């Protein structure tokens, strides 16, 4: 297994057709999960399942530029479950990140950070046991 928070280098940055696969298990009584695709200090794509935001489960997605969070994009489909194993697949497409969880399409996130070559690492954090994190080309 992998220590969380975990950094996955993305050598040479992201490109369309790159597929990131993450396997893990949500801890009991989880509060949050986060994926942070980073361009230096900036967060090109933040994907943040929140298990209890005012008694609602929601995924928040956003971008952080110069330490400022932008406009949140929120999705109430919520495919994660405390205590249970999951698979996240993030496919880089030309104009968005496309995310599927447990083989079902979840959401798309339009590229705000357009220098995809410079998005050179992925941080994986939160209330999970992390089994594996890797990438391939499709
Ligand atoms: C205005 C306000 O209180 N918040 C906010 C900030 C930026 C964008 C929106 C929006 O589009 O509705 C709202 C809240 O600001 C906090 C602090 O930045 C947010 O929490 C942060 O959210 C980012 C992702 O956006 C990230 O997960 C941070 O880790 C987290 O602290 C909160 O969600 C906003 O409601």
């Amino acid at each position: 297994p992998l220590i969380v928070p975990y950094n996955l280098p993305l050598p040479g940055g992201v490109v369309p057709r790159m597929l990131i696969t993450i396997l893990g298990t949500v801890k009991p009584n989880a509060n949050r999960i986060a994926l942070d695709f980073q361009r230096g200090n900036d967060v090109a794509f933040h994907f943040n399942p929140r298990f209890n935001e005012n008694n609602r489960r929601v995924i928040v997605c956003n971008t952080k530029l110069d330490n400022n969070w932008g406009r949140e994009e929120r999705q109430s489909v919520f495919p994660f479950e405390s205590g249970k194993p999951f698979k996240i697949q993030v496919l880089v497409e030309p104009d968005h990140f496309k995310v599927a969880v447990n083989d079902a399409h979840l959401l798309q996130y339009n590229h705000r950070v357009k220098k995809l070559n410079e998005i050179s690492k992925l941080g994986i954090s939160g209330d999970i046991d992390l089994t594996s994190a890797s990438y391939t080309m499709i």
